[PDB]
């Protein structure tokens, strides 16, 4: 009956492929397996774990709101949903919040809004959602539709309609496909999943002005990009380009499942301030907030991607395989050279082998989400086992 | 028009422990309701609060990227006590029903013929409200007003059997059904029904899909509401008192159906995390017990002979259904439309309830709910439907 590696796939659906070893145990941005060995995590969980493994922070609301009551249907609000709501409004454009348990339920909610809000504010036909290539929204049947990879809505049977598909960062193709039946542009200010790919400013400002010019809302989703990991608390705050509707996951609870939609009253209105929420999810994503709003640790997410990005242009003195370091703050992603183009996985491996957790965003990118409050120490440890994977790789060329 | 029920603003809940709430005020609830058939095992149970901070201390989440203990550990259990082989994790049963349908449909796709697309389900069924899920649900004023609906959805009527027979084809990938429609009434399937269910996908190919996130785990008297029936489905789904109040679901199938999936073909960045599973191995291992399966049908008719009690008094029942621990109480024409309004009354007076529709009262407690609760709830219900009348 020991759980192994093997036990794996007997028990879960194939659609996964782990990695060969278990974490049991973590803190901070170190994590141990089963047999102890130690691994410094510059993954995140895919960038959810923002304040590290086990805070005490957050194992202490964890503890406090767990003693005290866990679950409230939607009938109810509970004081953690109202200051957890209170605050989110406080710090960005947002009236009104809803929160749910995924990202991928925050954007079936911020989608069926944004098309609600069309068919009784404007017209019943005005129905048409444009998204982009590469985009990756969730995995619901209307979600993934949203999404831009086609391989992962394929084979599902009819998928919802009315959704087009441009080339990110392609203003003037956003320009030619929307109209007066278009209710939403959905899009990433940086698109994680697909590649670490920043919006241009001018396109984005562009989609605010399309999306005023044809009525339609724009809806950004802030799953990944959100809770300060480009070292804003948004990045439609770094922008400066505010939209209609907003989503946020992944670091809003710090590793527990809890999600949220942001926009006014006005959009809202179409469905108090706030609407749902796990008080126990609500108590965790409270003192996240807490430490992840602060101006120190916002600055720290600067400083910390400086360190990430020398050690990578370190690497690449030494080892020539990348061709670029983008992203913004704490989601870091580093394109391989041609030479090594598809081959984000065989350095993922060599990583965990060399005792670090890294990503990748695609075949031809390495990612790094880590906590946001890394300690350096981790950061140039971290960054020594990933130069030593590369360096095992590369001996092999 | 469809009425919520909401709380107004001077009713907050602040504090739970067992089957009893307290608002900011501090009024005192018993809790009949468990928060829509999801706190199974009453508030801040100990030993749930225990695996909550034990786990709390040690690993919360770590990605799909991995596997992980707990998760293993529940999906080992879930397999043993049931017909599955295979299981995944998500965070609600919206993801586990997202997941069940979209594997019924990627099935026949692979299986069959990318045509064979239909999927047969039923008036007033719920089954969640993403799109696709509130489209597979059966109250047409959910699924309006979002724009198109993912196609090839047939809707007939729960316990019509002949209606399922006409509409299935081999073009049909699946037939989803709660065993009993919790929303929908509390209406139960027929033996025949239910069987019959089997029989027509077993002779067109198709999967029979088991929502249970509101009859499952425990919530009948059995593990699963199909044990009861003895029809196993293809795929079944659950939620809500999995987790006993922590978001957590789960969709159990076979090796050879889950074996249509791929490497990427569905995911989740938070479903199966350790310190989900951690709290529904928690919870499992007291509903998955002789005792607690026992005391379910003891407890239900404590209720029920409460709910007759009160019928003889007020002249107000026109039915008592449902299985277990999910009890439905049909108010007779003379008050047609009134659950809210009894719903309310209760709150007043001190006993959290539910409905299932306008015309129908609803109970979900605690699996194990005290009798002595049971008895102070039901008086405080008799005292609230005293004032209504
Ligand atoms: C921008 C963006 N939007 C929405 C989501 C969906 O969030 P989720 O439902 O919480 O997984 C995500 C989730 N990404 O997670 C990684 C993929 C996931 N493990 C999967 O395979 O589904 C995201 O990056
Ligand atoms: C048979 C059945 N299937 C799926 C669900 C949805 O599960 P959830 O996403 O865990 O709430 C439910 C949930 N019922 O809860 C009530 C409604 C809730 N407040 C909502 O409107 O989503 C169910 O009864
Ligand atoms: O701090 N710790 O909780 C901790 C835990 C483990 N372990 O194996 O789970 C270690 O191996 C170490 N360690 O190696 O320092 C530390």
């Amino acid at each position: 009956t020991a759980i192994t590696r093997a036990t794996f796939d007997e028990v879960i659906l194939p659609v996964y492929a782990p990695a060969d070893f278990i974490p049991v145990k973590g803190k901070g941005s170190r994590v141990w397996d089963q047999q102890g060995k130690e691994y410094i995590d510059f993954a995140g969980g895919i960038a959810v774990t923002a304040l590290g493994h086990c805070h005490p922070a957050l194992v202490e609301a964890l503890k406090s709101q767990g003693e005290t009551l866990w679950h409230t249907s939607n009938v109810f609000t509970n004081e953690p949903a109202l200051r957890l709501g209170r605050k989110l409004i406080d710090a960005t454009f947002a009236e009104r919040v809803l929160f749910m348990n995924s990202g991928t339920e925050a954007n079936e909610t911020a989608f069926k809004l944004a098309r609600h809000y069309a068919c009784v504010r404007h017209s019943p036909f005005k129905t048409k959602i444009i998204a982009f290539h590469n985009a990756f929204h969730g995995r619901s049947l209307f979600t993934v539709s949203v999404g831009g990879q086609p391989k992962y809505s394929d084979g599902f049977g009819p998928k919802p309609a009315d959704i087009i598909h441009v080339p990110f960062n392609d203003l003037h193709a956003v320009k030619a496909v929307m109209d007066d039946h278009t209710c939403a542009v959905v899009v990433e200010p940086i698109q994680g999943e697909g590649g670490v790919q920043a919006a241009t400013p001018e396109f984005l400002k562009g989609l605010r002005d399309l999306c005023d010019e044809h009525q339609a809302l724009l809806v950004f989703d802030e799953v990944q990009c959100g809770m300060g990991r480009t070292g804003d608390l948004f990045a439609y705050m770094h922008y400066g380009v505010t939209p209609d509707i907003l989503t946020s996951a992944k670091a809003l609870g710090g590793g527990f499942p809890v999600s949220a939609m942001l926009t006014t009253q006005e959009i809202a209105s179409a469905f108090g301030s706030t609407y749902g929420g796990n008080p126990l999810a609500c108590a965790v994503a409270g003192a996240t907030f807490d430490i992840i709003n602060t101006p120190e640790v916002l600055q720290g997410i600067h400083t910390k991607r400086q360190q990430f990005v020398q050690h990578l242009q370190a690497i690449d003195e030494q080892f020539d395989i990348f061709s670029d370091i983008r992203g913004m703050g704490l989601l870091i992603g580093a394109e391989l050279k041609p030479k090594y183009k598809g081959r984000a996985r065989d350095f993922l491996y060599a990583g965990a082998e060399a005792g670090v957790m890294v990503l990748n965003a695609g075949a031809d990118v390495m990612r790094f989400a880590p906590s946001l409050v890394v300690e350096e120490a981790d950061i140039h440890e971290g960054m020594q086992r990933f130069a030593q994977a590369v360096g095992k790789v590369v001996a092999l060329e």
